[PDB]
């Protein structure tokens, strides 16, 4: 294996890496972190956050997920998760930047509890419609007729969330509010790239069950 993954499994920032190695056929050996009990490897590879994921190839470690995808977008051009035009490639970016709005609006659901979850609940809304409209727009994908970047990052908005919403007892991405968005994400949760590299729903949601 040149390739190697340290990864944690339930989290999204790991399940990334997965689906853009395996849209690019990149074979690539997966190690699992107890991020409890943090393996000499990570701590060696990651030094300046101690955390999964990294990707290491050829010994050489790349950490953070954002910076990971955009090196295996380079190092292995065929199948592209950017497109070729300037502008448009910073419209991904932008829109991967905004990714981390969403981070915190989803944390803020994540950890919230009676009026609190009811404020975050209503703030994820609103960040997710503008995602929405001035992100995703009318097309399948934010990579327009197949998965970008943009896409991949984004992913957790279907399975993760809803494992979330379910242990909240709030649903968030609904249909009726999020017509096109809840579209995309239950579409992208059918793709086998995804489903074939999430946990099981029952894990999952047994996951951040306990985690809260």
């Amino acid at each position: 294996a040149e390739v190697k993954l340290y990864g944690f499994w339930p989290s999204p920032f790991s399940h990334r890496i997965i689906w853009a190695l395996k849209l690019k056929g990149v074979e690539y050996e997966y190690i699992e972190e107890d991020l409890s009990n943090k393996s000499e490897s990570l701590l060696k590879y990651n030094p300046v956050y101690k955390k999964t994921p990294v990707l290491v190839h050829g010994d050489k470690p790349i950490a953070e997920s954002l910076v990971i995808l955009e090196y295996i977008e380079e190092t292995w051009p065929e199948n592209p998760l950017l497109p070729k035009d300037p502008y448009e490639r910073a419209m991904a970016r932008f829109w991967i930047q905004y990714g981390v709005d969403t981070v915190a609006a989803l944390r803020a659901f994540y950890l919230g509890s009676g009026e609190e979850l009811e404020k975050a609940a209503k703030e994820l809304s609103e960040c997710l419609k503008i995602l929405e409209e001035q992100g995703l727009g009318d097309k399948k994908f934010f990579g327009g007729e197949s998965m970008n970047l943009v896409d991949i990052s984004y992913g957790a908005l279907g399975y993760w969330l809803a494992a979330v919403e379910e242990a909240k007892g709030v649903t968030v991405l609904k249909p009726s509010t999020l017509p096109r968005l809840h579209a995309w994400a239950k579409n992208l949760d059918e793709l086998p790239v995804v489903k074939e590299n999430i946990p099981a729903s029952d894990k999952m949601l047994a996951y951040v069950t306990a985690a809260m």
